[PDB]
């Protein structure tokens, strides 16, 4: 089984984004809220459009803002790469699942160390030196705890991308650049099935 | 009698630059509010690093919005802006903290004292501005720092109206010379103190 995490494009004005959030919501595990240029205040805007809107809490990560999560009950976050170390969150704050962006192996090695629950490692298709495929597979095979992948994922590349043993893929413009963001999610589960 | 003087930065600079220019200053302001609101957490963690690798005094710093980067750095003062937390939020998880809040009307400085700021950031002040800051000082009891076109020929009337501090960001940041900017502002705020 594959997880598929949807990843906010920072793009929309909140009440959009809040619109399309609740629309995907059962056919994704989880979604990311990395909404960059936005203040506290719109971001917090946003989560309260989205918690009237019904909007299972469970599924909810939030990037960057450990404080946002901490004050919403959000209890995912993760960790961008140079911010902050998971041993220092844990210290204060055991009750988080915490994730790290890695661009390595070498990351990958070293957020397994600071106790890491998962890492998501990318950019597995820009034109990392080609070596992003190759990279997947050296992780997986060095750390134990999940590996998700990020970076120009669509339909026809998830094969490749399971064939390196990740344990999930994560989305950005391939559903929330579509003109329709329900059946763009859909194309992903529906390959994700018929690989089983 | 004494006027607290806060620097702003002002989310314009490469981090080296902005980092030279908070150590030169910090002997001619009482605090400097790290406000890099288009910077990440990693760019501005890289700022931190750089100033505290120049000497800077941590206890001048306050931190603008981010209460995450503020409590693992060791910065024990937040600026809270207006429709982000609350302050008893804030409080009830991170009691050892200071905490200002940012506010834009008469009703709003009110509601952040009920709230239990310590103290707050009035603006933009530039004849209605200070009126407005002057009818606050007697609403409520917590201090006063007026912000918006603090120049140094504006002071006496901003202290006169009650004023417990001044902050101040494209006056000091975008100067050819930050350093002597900062001076003309503090030693206009001795000689009111002294006359
Ligand atoms: C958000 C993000 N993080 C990356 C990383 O390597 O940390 S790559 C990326 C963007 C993924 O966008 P899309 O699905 O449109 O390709
Ligand atoms: C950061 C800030 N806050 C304001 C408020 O009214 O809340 S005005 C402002 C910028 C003030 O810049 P200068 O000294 O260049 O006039």
């Amino acid at each position: 089984h594959m997880e598929l995490h949807a990843i906010t494009d920072d793009s929309k004005p909140v009440e959009e984004l809040a619109r399309i959030i609740i629309t995907i919501q059962n056919e994704v595990d989880f979604i990311h809220i990395r909404e960059r240029s936005k203040s506290a205040a719109d971001i917090l805007k946003l989560l309260d459009l989205i918690f009237e809107g019904g909007i299972d809490k469970r599924k909810l990560v939030m990037n960057g803002r450990v404080d946002i999560a901490l004050f919403s009950t959000i209890h995912r976050v993760q960790l961008p790469s140079g911010s902050f170390s998971p041993k220092q969150i844990r210290a204060r704050f055991p009750h988080l699942h915490i994730g790290r962006s890695v661009h390595s192996l070498e990351e990958a090695v070293q957020a397994e160390k600071e106790d890491a629950d998962y890492v998501l490692f990318g950019h597995v298709f820009e034109t990392l030196e080609g070596r992003g495929v190759s990279l997947l597979s050296d992780i997986k095979q060095r750390i134990s705890i999940p590996v998700i992948a990020i970076g120009g994922m669509t339909p026809d590349r998830l094969r490749d991308v399971k064939q390196a043993g990740a344990d999930g893929i994560a989305v950005m413009s391939g559903i929330f650049s579509s003109a329709e963001p329900l059946e763009a999610a859909r194309r992903y589960s529906r390959k994700l099935k018929e690989m089983r």
